[PDB]
């Protein structure tokens, strides 16, 4: 990574071992589960894209959604060339070059180079757009190998409440939708699927209702 | 987090991956018991918004808590914008605008801008801000999570009243009540719910009697 | 009602049996049904306040319905007198006199009083203002009535996929969402309670299709 020394200057510190390690066990452990975004999000403070591919690539396991990632990266990559057309005639020698979406995946510069836009002024943040593509990627992984829908989420008959209300928000949690959705998804679904004994229950809260107050309520059923 | 570098300024300076993990590993072990709020407070330390969205972000499980303490955050921004209303006329140009309950929230806010009002002078305590409607909405959840109630904490017959004891002001370290109310249920419950066999015995000490005394007294029972 | 006469001017006419039987008929055969506020619109062409009291005391049965539009009338006419306050000083001899929410009910107005406001330049389209409040709580009424959630439309496991798309727009008929919720609701809801050999069908359509190419594709199921 990039980080400040003492004396006041931005220079490049190599990666810590327990911290791989640490970026292994997370992949190890909660595989595609969402914590994992946060978590990368944490751990790749500071990084380059060179820090970023060996991150990438030192992952074992999960090749399917390995390739499908590396696929969104260079179609994310393929659209950064789109939207920004090389400029006009030749580099000048007073400056350097514009990265290109391979630039930002890493690929064709190198870290010197990625150094120079990052520490130069103005500073480009090609690690910030390789991070949406790298979290843009998470998300459709994350939607794909979420196994269960929304709709399929329903209080057992002898369930606790509460462990379906869990369910739901957990489920909700692997829901990407506008915030106005996911509150009518809050209102209505959880009500609905929720069985009869406790359904009466709900039924004489009353609009208006928080969650404590729900949750109270159907405790003895 | 902000940190005061060796030079005798304050600088950001990321936190640690084995701080990550024993945040993690305390909300692993310890859900919602009360030890959480002095560890968090310890481990928030000069924290920033931004690394406390970090710290909830990163949680994984507990999601119908997750999304009430989230509500409680937004409710508690909210009273922050009711409460201060924006400033009159244009923003000066040799100053630094006034935060919101989103940028405080650290949503609306960037790093540096959350670096610019916390170094600056007078300085601005946002974290501390935020921090209250953390251990607030924490209060909520803790209260809300707890399983059994103080009347319902009573001395079994074969139960050493020892054992009794911890488990009411096991019970009493959950209520939050005044502290003259929580020295009426001192005196007045413990020995009420306490068996024939030692309640006949703590009659016997009269009042003005202490712990050492009480738990010395009952303890052949 | 008041319609316009050969000469070219607008004078009252009484309305006639076989309308006035046409509007009992309706009720006793489509009862709630959704096709009466058409219907009933149609039927209030150039009508009065005092034509509407008519056809809303000629009704019999459903008098839980019928109260429950009274006191909607009478909400939205106490809504009427609450939004436009009564003017300042005297009624001039010049002009006649502002309505009220009785006067717009044809309670406290007499006929010639109606055939005024509506007659005279500006005319005031007191007959709307009563139909808007009679939708309104024919919509309260609709709404109730219905017997079945949008959530309960299922396919049965024999049941042609047709019959269950006929199901749907029916009650999608009597759901009253923004269209784009609504939008949502078909492309969502229909396949997701489709029976399992047709939604395996519905699968290999992919995204894009339309009812016809839907329709014909779930036919041998």
């Amino acid at each position: 990574p990039i980080v400040q020394n003492l004396q006041g200057q931005m220079v490049h510190q190599a990666i810590s071992p327990r911290t791989l390690n640490a970026w292994v066990k997370v992949v190890e452990e909660k595989a595609f589960s969402p914590e994992v975004i946060p978590m990368f999000s944490a751990l790749s403070e500071g990084a380059t894209p060179q820090d970023l591919n060996t991150m990438l690539n030192t992952v074992g396991g999960h090749q399917a959604a390995m390739q499908m990632l590396k696929e969104t990266i260079n179609e994310e990559a393929a659209e950064w060339d789109r939207l920004h057309p090389v400029h006009a005639g030749p580099i000048a020698p007073g400056q350097m070059r514009e990265p290109r979406g391979s630039d930002i995946a890493g690929t064709t510069s190198t870290l010197q180079e990625q150094i120079g836009w990052m520490t130069h002024n103005p500073p480009i943040p090609v690690g910030e757009i390789y991070k949406r593509w790298i979290i843009l990627g998470l998300n459709k992984i994350v939607r794909m190998y979420s196994p269960t829908s929304i709709l399929d989420i329903r209080q057992g008959p002898k369930e606790p409440f509460r462990d379906y209300v869990d369910r739901f928000y957990k489920t909700l949690r692997a829901e990407q939708a506008s915030q106005e959705v996911k509150n009518w998804m809050t209102e209505t679904l959880l009500v609905q699927n929720a069985n009869p004994d406790c359904k009466t229950i709900l039924k004489a809260l009353g609009p208006g209702a928080t969650l404590e107050e729900m949750m109270t309520a159907c405790q003895g059923v």
